């Protein structure tokens, strides 16, 4: 299959330099968080990543709700809070770790499991880290 | 342990919006042309290219100041990423990434011995092994 769209960003210096998609839609500085022996005055690769994510799933979600053909949504009834974490891995290396709250309204808690537990099929970001990053997932309906 | 930990929260997929619970990152988000959008605002491929850049060149920096060979400046590194989106073949969607990787001031078989090992050390590479086949090149400037 052929790339459906492709993006390049630029970034210089690291976790305390900035990042800039060459269409220039993105830009912004970079900062260590407190917890690394930062400010924390700007995001960090965690947090984009965290980003991302939540929103590739949440749209997923929204795709596999309607190709199920059964409920009546609108995209802001999905909702993905994801935490996105970075631990100690090996001899002083370090792996991420990913936990995703799926909260979507109107829809039955059965009906939304399954619905999630689908979309994991399809959004790219959970088929990219599948097995290296064991990502874990609650649903909540509301 | 877990060293750092981040929340973000997504409204309306990538028509949507994106906030991190300490307000820091908060941005809206449009689909691109190219899939029938008005590319007003970044989208997850932009926001995942941006992430895996960052690391892998906060990493080069620490792989390169490990081995001690070059003393080298934050500023010295930089990461061009490409992150496509593609159908996979089983209903599915996939990524596919490309790093440039530019290093200030060394040899391009350091730079290149450089990069291999970093590939080790990114959480971000070390999150896509064996699903998505990176590919890298490495200029020297």
């Amino acid at each position: 299959m052929s790339t459906l769209y492709s993006t390049q960003v630029k970034a210089v210096g690291g976790r305390s330099g900035t990042i800039r998609s060459e269409d220039g839609i993105l830009e912004l500085k970079l900062a260590l968080p407190k917890e690394l022996g930062g400010k924390g005055d700007a995001t960090n690769p965690e947090q984009l990543f965290a980003a991302g994510y939540a929103a590739c799933f949440g749209n997923a979600v929204i795709h596999v709700t309607r190709s199920n053909k059964e409920y009546k949504i609108r995209d802001n009834d999905v909702e993905v809070l994801s935490t996105v974490g970075i631990v100690a891995n090996g001899n002083g290396g370090f792996a991420l770790t990913v936990h995703l709250d799926v909260t979507l309204s109107g829809i039955s808690q059965a009906d939304a499991e399954k619905i999630v537990e689908q979309t994991h099929q399809v959004c790219p970001y959970s088929n990219a880290i599948r097995g290296n990053i064991q990502v874990s997932t609650t649903v909540y309906t509301k």
